[PDB]
């Protein structure tokens, strides 16, 4: 596949294997995102990052509100945006 | 890199081959944006399906309205849904 039809698919893959652990496989709790995120990234050296800190708590102080697919993947640009080192500056 | 990782990185890579091309390279036009998605994925068969072809006229009627990374990540979560296939259901 192209470039972003992988990025993609990744996305999807990543978003399902969450998503179908526990109810609906169209959403998956906050608290299961932020699971997520620390699994599926090497994000280990970075999570006391001021940035990256208050989005992992405001995960926790939701935890259990649910999460589509749109919003999953809204909320990955967010963290990227603070977690890529080629989007800096 | 894990598999996340991978997805994003390659989302930042597309981002950048096409925000780059003019202006700032924080942000693309929604002209570029539909060039991007027609160039970088094997959506030919599918830009005539109702809900595609919805996204792709939304993008030429604001053509010169630019889209920073965070807008892109998330429009590319609203393509997803209807164009990929483990997505639907």
């Amino acid at each position: 596949a192209c470039p972003l039809d992988q990025a993609i698919g990744l996305l999807v893959a990543i978003f399902h294997k969450y998503s179908g652990r526990e109810g609906d496989k169209h959403t998956l709790s906050k608290k299961e995102l932020k699971e997520l995120i620390q699994k599926e990234l090497t994000i280990g050296s970075k999570l006391q990052d001021a940035e990256i800190a208050r989005l992992m708590e405001d995960l926790d102080r939701n935890k259990d509100q649910e999460v589509n697919f749109q919003e999953y993947v809204t909320f990955l640009g967010a963290l990227a945006l603070i977690y890529n080192e080629a989007l800096k500056g």
